[PDB]
């Protein structure tokens, strides 16, 4: 799809970028050091509150917009548990406070990680492959151009 139309693309390039980016820092971390353990909770919850706006964006800006034309049925914009990772991120920040508790919390966090990057890349497709074709159908070219235009200059803050 001609990149002016395109409203998914580029911020994907910025998640997927975040992803790779909080992958290779917890790979990294020694989960036995607590100022580790802490600044990587802290990227985490920086990250993750980017893919929260992220989210929040697209719900403003597309997918209420895109429900309110059809009313044929969902699909629906997924939640993608960022609340509930967020709250992780907190949990450890706050009640973490040695380090056989920070290896244990350690365990569950890349349990957790692993099984959000899982539902967040199918998720992240899912828009590219099925919504932005349905508002190629339900929008004109160029009321899909004023949405991209609104969606991107969201993201650059
Ligand atoms: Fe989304
Ligand atoms: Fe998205």
């Amino acid at each position: 799809f001609p990149e002016e139309v395109d409203v998914f693309t580029a911020p994907h390039w910025r998640m997927k970028q975040l992803v790779g980016l909080y992958c290779d820092k917890l790979s990294k971390t020694n989960f036995s050091n607590n100022n580790d353990f802490r600044a990587l909770l802290q990227s985490l919850y920086a990250t993750f509150k980017e893919f929260k706006m992220h989210e929040q964006i697209e719900n403003e800006y597309i997918i209420g917009l895109l429900q309110q034309r059809s009313q044929t049925i969902y699909n629906v914009h997924s939640d993608n548990k960022l609340s509930e990772m967020l709250s992780l991120f907190e949990k450890g920040l706050k009640n973490v406070k040695n380090e056989y508790e920070q290896l244990n919390y350690a365990k569950q966090l890349k349990e957790r990680l692993e099984a959000f990057t899982r539902d967040f890349l199918p998720h992240m497709k899912e828009e590219e492959e099925v919504f932005q074709p349905m508002l190629m159908e339900y929008f004109t070219y160029e009321e899909l151009k004023d949405i991209k235009k609104k969606v991107i200059a969201q993201h650059c803050s």
